[PDB]
């Protein structure tokens, strides 16, 4: 699925990662657009052969199994599809595992270079939270 703005900003906040370790809403709001444009299914192969999953593109390298990237890790202990539906409690879960691995949000480089110092904030206005 792709989620309106808003409307994922709503079920990231149902889901408990409004200041999520101190990362306000529009933290998360600003990742998943860079990273996936709100789109559920985004996939992406890495030049290492692993591929990122879903909202929050997380990486199969470390956080999830899809068989297909030799002597990775699933630390989320989810399959990677389970990162491509429509509810995004699966990717919220382990986002929540992954911003507490130490580097924080700093994990999401599209959040690194793209959101990390702008304001955020301008992501969940107008939205009724």
């Amino acid at each position: 699925k792709v989620f309106g703005r808003c409307e994922l900003a709503a079920a990231m906040k149902r889901h408990g990662l409004d200041n999520y370790r101190g990362y306000s809403l529009g933290n998360w709001v600003c990742a998943a657009k860079f990273e996936s444009n709100f789109n559920t299914q985004a996939t992406n192969r890495n030049t290492d052969g692993s591929t990122d999953y879903g909202i929050l593109q997380i990486n199969s390298r470390w956080w999830c199994n899809d068989g297909r990237t030799p002597g990775s890790r699933n630390l989320c202990n989810i399959p990677c599809s389970a990162l491509l539906s429509s509810d995004i409690t699966a990717s919220v879960n382990c986002a929540k595992k992954i911003v507490s691995d130490g580097n924080g949000m700093n994990a999401w480089v599209a959040w690194r270079n793209r959101c990390k110092g702008t304001d955020v904030q301008a992501w969940i206005r107008g939205c009724r939270l």
